[PDB]
């Protein structure tokens, strides 16, 4: 891949994948420019790559920077087409991608992608373990995982890529080609970045542009939008429904099927609800594509328990319980996450990357919480709400630290939760390494 070499390319924005865009572009031969919003100081990240000889630009968002000779934008995927950097680059025929883009043009391995509404990192996930218990090498890869253009770098031809997509990742595709795509479901979700539904459903679209005949999408039958969407791919349709007999993967009989093929029991999946059965009917679908046998599919989706750092119940030490709920870097998945606990038994740990909001929001949910341990960027930010809410807060270091100060506080009963409502790039590249500590920590504290 010499498609780089010695061209200017401007990544535009951090957060998630672009400190890893920025590493591999350099090594493709790339002279990068990374620039952010966050001012320099507070800029772990920035000035991370800096040391690394790339030239960072941070605090502002100068439009003469695309009148250089840029031959290439990757953005942020949250970044939204209106923002001025993003139209000037469209102004100046300067092609605006994803790093997924990216990730796919230096990738030997094959690749499933996975995207859709809801539902897809449970359907992610549950494709990765049944590759991997069949004997294929299935990686985890985009938007859980380890963002795309960090796996490439590690996989090769042996190994599939299972890679879950946002619709905001596919605004910004070209070539990328899936050789296996799911859509789990469309539904209205994201209009305030895409506008219309319609224009919503566009930019998922987009996940099938490249694929041929030979390749195979995996769609929602349920949905009478998938139906009219098949009529205008050129990938072979490979359907689910739990509403009729299709030809791909079906409920019959309380029995999830392939094509004739009976794989499992509705009620056998290891974790409940229709949702999770529509999951499980696109795995099934995927998994019999890529060739996993019967048993294998039935006994790994028998036995799934859940996903990492997504309310993730770890279990007890002395009585209480801990939960990994990383995966949560905003108010509203910590508000979700807050639902379903009886406050009074939680202690709470929040805090993070301090993106300039208060925390208002969130007083309601916070009220009644036993004690919030706050930590990172933002914990001042999150010590005024929890003062609001009348909630009693200490300072930690980081997550093992907030970890043992929670464990000190409780009592049998208690729940110890780790959902920050922040992001935790001022402390740990990935929600994943966040929550890798907090887990770490409680096995320390429950021994083996
Ligand atoms: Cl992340």
């Amino acid at each position: 891949i010499t498609t780089f070499e010695n061209k200017k390319v401007l990544v535009l924005g951090l957060a998630r994948s672009g400190e890893a865009a920025a590493r591999l572009l350099a090594k493709l031969g790339a002279i990068v420019t990374v620039n952010d919003g966050k001012p320099f100081d507070e800029n772990p990240t920035a000035q991370s790559l800096l040391e690394e000889g790339i030239k960072v630009v941070c605090g502002s968002h100068p439009l003469e920077l695309l009148d250089e000779d840029f031959c290439y934008m990757i953005k942020n995927p949250g970044i939204p087409y209106n923002n001025p950097m993003v139209k000037k680059a469209l102004e100046k025929q300067i092609p605006v991608l994803t790093e997924v883009e990216l990730a796919y043009l230096v990738s030997e391995s094959q690749l499933i992608g996975i995207t859709g509404s809801n539902g897809k990192t449970t359907t992610t996930t549950m494709i990765a373990e049944v590759l991997n218990a069949g004997g294929q090498r299935g990686l985890l890869a985009g938007n859980i995982g380890f963002p795309a253009s960090e796996v490439v770098q590690a996989a090769n031809d042996k190994d599939t890529l299972v890679m879950e997509l946002s619709s905001f990742q596919l605004m910004g595709v070209k070539e990328f080609r899936p050789h296996i795509a799911v859509i789990t479901n469309l539904m209205p979700t994201h209009l305030d970045y895409h506008g219309s539904f319609e224009d919503y459903v566009a930019a998922k679209w987009n996940i099938q542009n490249q694929m041929s005949s030979s390749d195979f999408l995996v769609l929602n039958f349920n949905q009478g939008i998938s139906k009219e969407l098949a009529k205008t791919t050129k990938a072979t349709i490979v359907p689910f429904s739990t509403t009729e007999k299709v030809d791909g993967a079906y409920v019959q009989d309380k029995q999830l099927f392939y094509k004739g093929e009976n794989i499992m029991s509705v009620d056998d999946i290891g974790v409940p609800g229709s949702h999770n059965v529509e999951n499980a009917l696109a795995t099934i679908a995927v998994a019999k594509l890529a060739g996993i046998s019967n048993q294998v599919i039935r006994e790994t989706l028998s036995n799934f328990g859940g996903v990492k750092h997504r309310l993730q119940s770890l279990g007890k030490v002395h009585g209480i319980s801990f939960y990994n709920d990383s995966k949560s870097t905003n108010i509203l998945a910590t508000q979700k996450a807050l639902s379903g606990f009886d406050n009074t038994k939680v202690i709470l740990i929040a805090g993070g990357l301090d993106r300039g909001n208060e925390f208002d929001e969130l007083i309601p949910d916070i009220t009644g919480l036993k004690h919030m341990v706050v930590l990172g960027e933002s914990a001042s930010r999150v010590k005024r709400a929890a003062q609001k809410a009348g909630v009693t807060y200490s300072d930690a270091l980081d997550v093992r630290d907030a970890v043992h100060k929670a464990y000190e506080v409780a009592q049998q009963g208690d729940v110890i939760l780790l959902s920050p409502a922040n992001a935790s790039w001022d402390m740990y590249k990935n929600f994943e390494v966040r929550g890798d500590e907090f887990i770490d920590t409680f096995e320390s504290l429950r021994g083996e």
